[PDB]
């Protein structure tokens, strides 16, 4: 099972403010879209409810306490070792989609990055973990826009 | 200025059928959405009369005839033209059909995004074969109504 990463980062590295994204890049927005169309998205339970159950996705929600949602597209786990042992039984792929903690948990461990570098630098307490050595950029292209953005594909190797 | 080539092929090879394209896979149009977001994108005459001018993206169109008063489209008399005028003002351009324009331009592009789309139909429209310098770095698979995969070349 392949697991991506993506992620829109602005240039002082937040992420998140409390329960928000502290910025609104008209257009880069796309780019989450398509690239989750009809994928795993595997995703921390604070983002999972900041985000909803947005239709043609599947999600992989983790949780410590008795978090539940009874949508059929919707799997909901006790642990990140739990959630890609039974994600890998039923797909190839899976997203890694936030947020802070999951990155975190998870940046060592994924093969491909989508990052979008926001040209903002707001205020906020959720920033992108550090980026492992073994990571190269492949794809780039920019975006002008009411903030603009570039959108840049990493692969591991 | 650098150039990118953006299409879907069918898995016959066939990516239009006269004016029409000959599929709807669901979900892919959020590729090509994305990635043209407020870009120039360079068309041929016949694919701009199809598609029209869809908001938050700049137009090139190549005829030797026809005009548009839009102000987000431009005219040109020739591709050449178009290339001369387009790096006056931007360092992207995306080409974006139909089969005579990537015909003329495969070779010049920098960059290909390619979706490969899992139908073979009919048509009459086709995609020119990739140089040999081009490498893929990066694909994704997409389960829809009609499957596809997206793979994103460089020219090496
Ligand atoms: N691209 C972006 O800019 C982007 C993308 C996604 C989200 N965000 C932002 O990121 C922020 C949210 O990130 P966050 O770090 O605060 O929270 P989070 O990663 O979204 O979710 C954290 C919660 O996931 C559960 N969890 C985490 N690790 C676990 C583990 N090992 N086992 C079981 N459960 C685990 C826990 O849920 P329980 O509390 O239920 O136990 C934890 O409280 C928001 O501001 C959000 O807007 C930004
Ligand atoms: N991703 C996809 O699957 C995809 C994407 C886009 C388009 N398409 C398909 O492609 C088809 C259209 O392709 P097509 O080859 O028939 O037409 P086209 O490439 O869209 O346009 C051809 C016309 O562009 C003008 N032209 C071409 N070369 C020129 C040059 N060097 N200088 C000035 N003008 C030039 C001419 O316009 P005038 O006749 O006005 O002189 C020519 O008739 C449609 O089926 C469309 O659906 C498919
Ligand atoms: C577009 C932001 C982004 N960009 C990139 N590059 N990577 C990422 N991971 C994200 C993200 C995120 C979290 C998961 C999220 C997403 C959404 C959401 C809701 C609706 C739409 C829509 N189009 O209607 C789009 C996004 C809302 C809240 C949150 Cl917390
Ligand atoms: C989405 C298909 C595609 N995929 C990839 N990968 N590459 C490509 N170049 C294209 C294309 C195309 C031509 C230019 C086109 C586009 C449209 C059109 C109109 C509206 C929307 C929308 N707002 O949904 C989307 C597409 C109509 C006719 C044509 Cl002839
Ligand atoms: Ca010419």
């Amino acid at each position: 099972m392949k697991l991506s990463l993506m992620v829109a980062i602005s240039k002082n590295g937040v992420i998140g403010n409390g329960p928000d994204i502290p910025w609104s890049a008209k257009g880069e927005q796309l780019l989450f879209k398509a690239i989750t169309y009809n994928q795993w998205l595997l995703v921390g339970r604070k983002t999972f409810e900041s985000m909803g159950a947005l239709p043609n996705r599947k999600y992989a929600v983790v949780t410590r306490s008795s978090f539940t949602s009874d949508n059929e597209n919707v799997l909901i786990f006790p642990s990140i070792k739990d959630a890609l042992t039974n994600l890998k039984k039923i797909t190839d792929h899976v997203i890694v989609s936030g947020g802070g903690e999951i990155y975190k948990s998870l940046i060592d461990q994924v093969d491909t990055l989508h990052i979008s570098t926001i040209d903002i630098e707001p205020e906020g307490d959720v920033y992108f973990p550090e980026i492992p050595s073994n990571f190269r950029p492949v794809f780039t292209q920019d975006f002008a826009s009411n903030i603009n953005y570039s959108y840049q594909i990493w692969q591991k190797g």
